[PDB]
């Protein structure tokens, strides 16, 4: 027997969840560089990301949107409103990370302006 599999062992393929990947991060580059190190096990039994490993991926995350499902579908925390479905879909990229998460904020929160005439003050 010569041939034999390689070792598809990784956390995003490349490489598994390690510093590298926050790195990028610049701010939570700290954070992650100790954290990983806490988090041995890291991985399921099945080589699935256990919930440590979601958690992490949630806090160095790239520009991406991911659900409490753990996957990035697109509609999971917009489904709640209804008709703002349609805002949140556009903006909720933009509170991605870091820069422009505060400024995404400010547009959702005029989402939900009340522009409702005042509860009777008896």
């Amino acid at each position: 027997a010569d041939v034999f599999d390689p070792p598809t062992q990784y956390g995003y393929d490349g490489k598994p969840l390690d510093a590298s990947f926050c790195r990028t991060a610049g701010s939570r580059e700290k954070d992650c560089r100790k954290d990983v190190q806490a988090c041995d096990k890291k991985y399921d039994d099945q080589g699935r990301e256990t919930a440590c490993a979601k958690g992490i991926r949630e806090k160095y995350k790239p520009a991406v949107v991911y659900g409490y499902d753990g996957k990035p579908l697109d509609l999971g925390f917009c489904t709640l409103a209804g008709i703002r479905e349609v805002d949140c879909r556009k903006d909720a990229q933009t509170c991605d990370k870091k820069y422009e998460s505060d400024k995404c904020l400010n547009a959702i929160k005029e989402k939900y302006k009340p522009v409702v005439d005042p509860n009777p003050p008896a």
